[PDB]
């Protein structure tokens, strides 16, 4: 997995839409994430 980390405003839709890549890919590659709780410092992947 590509990680990137959680920075101030950062939302599941644009990380995935600047990256080119389907907010569905993104959830199936992040075990269950809350994209409404998101804290600053976590780790996602984008890949
Ligand atoms: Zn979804
Ligand atoms: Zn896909
Ligand atoms: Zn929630």
């Amino acid at each position: 997995c590509t990680t990137y980390t959680i920075k101030s405003g950062d939302t599941c839709y644009a990380i995935s839409q600047a990256r080119g890549i389907s907010l569905s890919d993104f959830e199936s590659w992040n075990a269950g994430i809350d994209c409404n709780n998101l804290q600053i410092g976590q780790v996602v992947c984008v890949s």
